[PDB]
């Protein structure tokens, strides 16, 4: 693939091919953890992608292998950093800004697929689980470790991985913060499909094209069907918005605009009310 | 208005006028208790009034005043005919069909504003409820009756009520079944407004053509949207389908639709995928 | 197993043996995909099944092998009648009426099987979905066209489709609109047994035999409560209506009715107010 | 009325007299706080309540007036003996069982009334709201201290409080901390009814009454129904137990139990699937 | 109160005194209606906020008088720039960007309370609704008008309306668009309280400083866990993220963390197993 | 090392370090619980809860029994079944295994059932509401109520859909057929299997890897996992968690202190945070 460059970042990597973005998380010596930079870089680069009109897929996977030749998606928040609150930021700041990533991956109006080569581990296990789509190199490794290490994700981390592998298995993986192989995350639900580590971005590449040849009204509008089914009103907001979208492409619709502008009562007695 | 009668029924009175119809429930002697053919003959009129696109709203009320100088807008199931498991119709099945009636009166896609004069208690309180807009006249009494009479809805009568007059309020309803006021019923949230008895049939009306002049797109939208909150999935069901029903309207959605009728690939490439 | 014929239709077959009911869908020159007639008129054998008090399980097929050998359960929306806002009936009305017979499988207190050879696709796959159950024969091809054709299912297409496969595989299934075979779907949790072609019938009948040597009070009220997980007011309304009825085999409650009629108060002394 | 004291309490006093029980807070050198012991207390009574089959209401009120002549049902959690995590009990477990008590008013087969004089404050006002009805005297006072205090209740006194007053009124008087009168209750919908302080008992008995001449199966089936608008799962447990009990008491549940304990298929052949 | 400005604007105003912040939406000659570039501004303040650890409270409201003596909170969507999909910002693209800002609003752990004097009307009227608390003017008029303009906001505007004034009020206003004033919102449910024009400003003050006495930590909470109630498992999110955040202020929590930076296994033997 | 903990009449009750193990003891029964078997099985659920060195429960069933066979539970006992429940020693008519159910669902310790040949009905639905579940390779799963007149139609239902999806609840509740231990893992409801003579120590060897995990961050997991099915009974133990850890807070503590002192709480110090 021809990526180009699309915006310079400290922690992360960021390209644009097509209708595909790639978003690469570039802390390898952290095994891609994240510190509260990086996340409000993760934020604007998800902002980007989902402000530009030829982007339908955004690719998110970890920078590898490593020196010492290990692969990494993300291994969650970067513990250095971890102090009273939240993780510091270099104003002082205690902060817990993935909260607000996550949320942004969630609704926007493109597909996310997490590519995980390597570890997904902690909160770069949460990451991968609220991406739409995950495709897994043969190599991934995913787990929780919040109980051990002092932490826990009760939000998305908990009940929406629920609704993926279902209560038992979900339980099992927050309680005892064992390590499953990218054979036993599809097996379990977790992941959408397996590939060689050679063939991880290629398969991504693939799975996004497929996507990118469907009606984008078509796609939006499935995403926040699928959140509606777990976010409550605020789910009926992203899919109610979208029938507003539709409504706001009519012509009833429109009658209703014209008239208030021209400050006439509006017409609509040409409309059936339908079954 | 000029009402025409739409259809015969041996329970109940149909009309139409303009884009309103009017639905009346006759049987004064009980109060006007349903027994299973006035639900089935409700049900009937109530689809009609739905599968017709000139109408937009439906009145529903009961018939009155009877010989007794008493109104009565519903005073629920029939104990008369009520045997072991339900209310036994003609062909010896017992039935709780007005379940099949409280779903559909709460999912078609027009507004149905209840006219109570006098009582409206039990099942009949229940029907009330349901409709979107309920419209009082001044000798409105309204009640449950279940605990006394062995009888309850933990359905709609229950859940329901509680989104309208809140939890503390509906548990006295249901728990004590005492009489209250159309003053009182407005006062707590489940009345829309009162009016004399004589004017009763005018104020439906009236309110009946302030909706018949807006959006019929708009307004089903609207009332899925609100049988969202409360409904889960079911609906999801109705939101998502006013969705569908805007896209199919769309020419992005018509690209998908030709491409496949002409068996060649879709074009959606040159639709933006919007933030 | 002696079928018998039980109504005519133009797009479909209807059945009966025993406590089994057989509904057929009948245009394999479309691989069975259903316009607003067809709509109707399984609506109209469902409702037929739901009222007939011998009849515990309904299977629900596609009309096979067609004149080039194929198998379908059903392709889903007509798109040779699809217009603006929906299918145009024989009326020039556009209609989504599929939306009423998934309520209506959903809700009918009677074990509904998917019996699924060939192809069930589109609007034809959230047919199976909402059944009971579903049992594949080996040629069973899954999948969704929505993005691909101009549509969306984003009611129990989607949020109901989570609650069976997970989010991450459900997602995965709209998004890019793939075909997944029988041991595929199976797999993924959405098909419950797989057997041969020629197996398909003799499974489902034993497995509706199975279900009709249970209580069909025990049956139903284990239906609703399946639904009231995801249906929320409207679930408790299914679940709710069946603690009534059975509520209407007490004595207890009887005395209620006893009393109103004979016109005194009623006397619950002796009834214990129960842990 | 003629109370008889039932069991002996360090912090409460419980007394009952035919089907109505009376539980009293009796701490009154602290506006009736409840520390650890209290709520023990509370527990232990509302159970023996719940195990009487006598009972069906229970009356909960604090002790009073105290020797200032100041009113109070409760002012919440102990602020003397709170320490690091919660409410120290007598052998330094840290302790916030209030939340036990919470559940088992709320899901208790019988109907608890908190009859409010003076002050329900914090922890205090929570318990009001959970009761199923509130009856307040005159010199009624609510309101919440916890943002003040430097405690919360998110649980049922945050989300359950706005399904009583609504999303606005309960984010006031949680974020301000302000008192209200019993007016300003009842008008915001959080109180059933007020009446003169001398009379608040007999009020509370009367409406026992009213409760105790209803049918004990429909009263219980109808607060699980309550519970189930706002508890999920756990509402649908106790209102699916509800139906078990209920089918538990017909024949067709019982030739399930015979056959088995016989040693032979049951025969359900004989009963219908109705409609 | 001294205000200061804070941050320079096209199409708002931005103050900042103490601990409140005050946004003032400033395009009277539309009657404050939003156009895509206000929402960006309202966003970017409302962010600003949020960041600002000295801030707890945001006051949100109109300017006015206008040149003609009206005054206006907000009109809702600029109609004049209102296209095909959505708001045409100056780069030609359609938004609904105000479903971000109801989301930010509803979201950030700050108080944000609506100061509404004159016009609070269709996408307007949803901003005051999202707001934590309204404070009305008695010159406030309130309504809706999508099913006039041809326009609904089916979220937010529809679903969370109902828990502030219940099922029934909503549906009425929704349907017949017609004003309502500061009394009749009140009464209602949806409005706080109401006060002189002239007093306006000093009781939104008062408020703000009500709440600038209480605990950071215990009104985020509780925010939260209203939240909570609404938005399934983004109020999950939030909800838990807090109980993370006071989490990551425990010794417990810490020796987790410390442990993993100093590569020995953690020791939490000490640490109870709480009831 | 197991010692006895408290003696009952229905059932075993061992401690042993931070696990409590609870043995349904009725093998003549196939484990059946009556009316006094749930009053035993929740008084040892409350000690477990009660002892704040005990961070896991291993539940399972005596056996085998002297037919060789092995039972974990087969639910409510059908010789004591009368009008309205099942009826206790003095009468009363009860469904109180409903009170054990959200027992074990709420208490913030992890439970985990140790299913070893049949897990039937009621005791079906005791190793579903169980956090995690270890079978033997001999284990036998399914519900019976359709056929012999009940229904679970509360967790048994509902929370079995949240776990291995609705075709897959649906036809186990309907069928009422039979369920191996590898067919149980694989749609989901199983955690793990392993020889029957390794049963005990799996689960001594899970619980060991949860007692060497924070306890705090153990007890707001399972309170999270609670409310994406229980709503505000859900939400109840969420912010029950967020409230004992801001109760352990020096902010928190300015506002009682303050009340203490009868003086206005002084918060300027602290931040709103983002
Ligand atoms: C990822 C994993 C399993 C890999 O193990 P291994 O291959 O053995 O690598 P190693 O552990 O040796 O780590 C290599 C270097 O990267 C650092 N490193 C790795 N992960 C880090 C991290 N998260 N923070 C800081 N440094 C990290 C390491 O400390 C080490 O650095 P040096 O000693 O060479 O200097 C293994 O490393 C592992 O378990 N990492 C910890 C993962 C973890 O526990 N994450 C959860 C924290 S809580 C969280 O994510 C969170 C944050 C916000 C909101 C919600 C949340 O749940
Ligand atoms: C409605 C009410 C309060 C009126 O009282 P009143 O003005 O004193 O009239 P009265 O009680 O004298 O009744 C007049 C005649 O109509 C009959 N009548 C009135 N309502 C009836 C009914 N529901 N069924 C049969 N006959 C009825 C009466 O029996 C009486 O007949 P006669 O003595 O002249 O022969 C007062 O009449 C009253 O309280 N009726 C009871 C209403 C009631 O308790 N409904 C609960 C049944 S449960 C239900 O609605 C339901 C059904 C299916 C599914 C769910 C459900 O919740
Ligand atoms: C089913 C499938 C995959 C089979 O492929 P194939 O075996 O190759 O058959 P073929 O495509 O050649 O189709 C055979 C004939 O049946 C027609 N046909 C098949 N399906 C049809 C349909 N759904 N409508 C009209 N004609 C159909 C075809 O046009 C063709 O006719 P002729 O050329 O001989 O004239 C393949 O045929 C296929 O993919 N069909 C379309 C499936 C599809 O995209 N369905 C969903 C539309 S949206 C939906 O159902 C829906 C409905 C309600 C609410 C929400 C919704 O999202
Ligand atoms: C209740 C109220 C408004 C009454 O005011 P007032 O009539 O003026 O009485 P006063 O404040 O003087 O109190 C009288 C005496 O009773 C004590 N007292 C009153 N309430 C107490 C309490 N809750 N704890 C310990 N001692 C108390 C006082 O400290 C005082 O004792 P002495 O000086 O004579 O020694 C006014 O007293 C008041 O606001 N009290 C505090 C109410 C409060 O803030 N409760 C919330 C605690 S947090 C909570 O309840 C909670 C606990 C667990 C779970 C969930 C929860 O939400
Ligand atoms: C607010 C109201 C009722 C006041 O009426 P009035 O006092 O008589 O003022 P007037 O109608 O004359 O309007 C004054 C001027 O401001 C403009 N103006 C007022 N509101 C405007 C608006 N929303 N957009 C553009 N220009 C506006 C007017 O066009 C007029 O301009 P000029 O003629 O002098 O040039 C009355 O003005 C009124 O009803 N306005 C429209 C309110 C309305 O229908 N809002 C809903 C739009 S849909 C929406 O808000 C939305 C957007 C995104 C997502 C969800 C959503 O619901
Ligand atoms: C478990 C199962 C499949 C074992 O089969 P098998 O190995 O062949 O043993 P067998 O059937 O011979 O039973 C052995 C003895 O234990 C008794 N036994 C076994 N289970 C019993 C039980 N549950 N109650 C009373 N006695 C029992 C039997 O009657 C038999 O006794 P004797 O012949 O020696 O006298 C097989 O035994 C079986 O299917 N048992 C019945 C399981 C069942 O249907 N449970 C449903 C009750 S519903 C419930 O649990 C419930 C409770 C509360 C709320 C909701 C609810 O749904």
């Amino acid at each position: 693939m021809d990526w180009h460059i699309a915006k310079h970042y400290d922690d992360i990597l960021y390209y644009k091919a097509g209708g595909i973005a790639k978003i690469v998380i570039n802390r390898p010596h952290k095994r891609n953890a994240f510190r509260p930079q990086t996340v409000f870089e993760l934020y604007d680069a998800f902002c980007n992608a989902r402000e530009d009109n030829r982007i339908g897929v955004v690719l998110l996977t970890g920078a590898g292998p490593h020196s010492d030749g290990k692969y990494a998606f993300c291994s969650g928040g970067d513990q250095s950093v971890r102090g009273e609150g939240g993780y510091i930021d270099d104003q002082g700041t205690p902060r817990l800004n993935v909260l607000d990533l996550q949320r942004l991956i969630r609704s926007m109006p493109k597909v996310v697929i997490a590519l995980v080569a390597g570890y997904a581990i902690g909160g770069g296990h949460v990451l991968h689980l609220v991406c739409d789509l995950t495709i897994a190199a043969d190599n991934a490794i995913f787990g929780q470790t919040g109980p051990k290490v002092g932490s826990f994700d009760g939000g998305f981390g908990s009940s929406y991985l629920a609704r993926i592998v279902g209560q038992k298995k979900a339980r099992e993986i927050w309680y005892l913060c064992r390590q499953y192989s990218a054979q036993e995350a599809e097996r379990m639900g977790m992941v959408n499909t397996v590939v060689p580590v050679d063939r991880l971005e290629e398969e991504g590449i693939q799975w996004a094209k497929e996507i990118l040849s469907k009606s984008p009204l078509a796609i939006r509008c499935l995403k926040a069907a699928f959140n509606a089914d777990c976010d409550g009103q605020a789910g009926l907001q992203e899919l109610a918005g979208n029938a507003t979208l539709l409504y706001y492409m009519t012509e009833e619709g429109s009658e209703g605009k014209q008239a208030f502008l021209e400050k006439r009562p509006p017409d609509f007695s040409q409309y059936p009310w339908l079954p």
